[PDB]
């Protein structure tokens, strides 16, 4: 059911790129079915971000041999730090990279898990729930309302075609994908 729902809800380009990763790593999006259902949602949010500038450097959704060749195609033009872990994106506006977290717990949990994952990275932090709520470093949402009431939308209606689904509960309470 879960692996028909992102089958049918997400992009071919997302569930592929998403499968490849989870086949790469040796895991089975068959049976880890709401980890697989969390890279999609995470993938489209990134890609949503993107899409809404060229203001953005998708990093995410990469192999990692392009994406650190565009992270260090970055350093070299701008001077800014080489972070440890590959983000998600750049802001060629703000000259930041900006680590994007998408969650099923409360919003200042996950922004302090992740913050603490890549603290001493000047890496801005944008944490999206499936309630509507974010957190972003120093409240700088980097987006205007539009954009962030669009993804907020799109994570809304996955948490709600899941549970038309009956398939919420299993996600919610799952942090595979986090
Ligand atoms: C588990 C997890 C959460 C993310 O938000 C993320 O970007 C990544 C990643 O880029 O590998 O991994
Ligand atoms: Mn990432
Ligand atoms: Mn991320």
């Amino acid at each position: 059911a879960m692996e028909d729902f992102v089958r049918q809800c997400f992009n071919p380009m997302i569930v592929e790129l998403a499968e490849k990763a989870m086949k790469e790593y040796g895991e089975d999006p068959k049976i880890e079915t709401n980890k697989f259902a969390a890279i999609c949602t995470h993938l489209e949010v990134c890609f949503m971000y993107s899409d809404f500038g060229h203001r953005f450097e998708i990093i995410e959704g990469r192999d990692r041999i392009m994406a650190w060749t565009v992270v260090n195609s970055i350093c070299n033009t701008t001077g800014v730090e080489k972070p440890k872990f590959l983000p998600d994106l750049y802001d060629y506006k703000e000259n930041r990279f900006i680590e994007i977290g998408v969650t099923r717990r409360e919003v200042h949990i996950y922004y302090l898990e992740k913050a603490n994952k890549i603290k001493s990275e000047k890496t801005h932090i944008h944490i999206f729930s499936f309630t509507g709520e974010e957190m972003a470093t120093k409240a700088d949402y980097t987006l205007d309302e539009e954009s962030r009431a669009r993804i907020k939308t799109r994570l809304f209606t996955i948490r709600q075609e899941m549970a038309s689904r009956s398939l919420w509960d299993s996600f919610r309470q799952s942090e595979r994908g986090e």
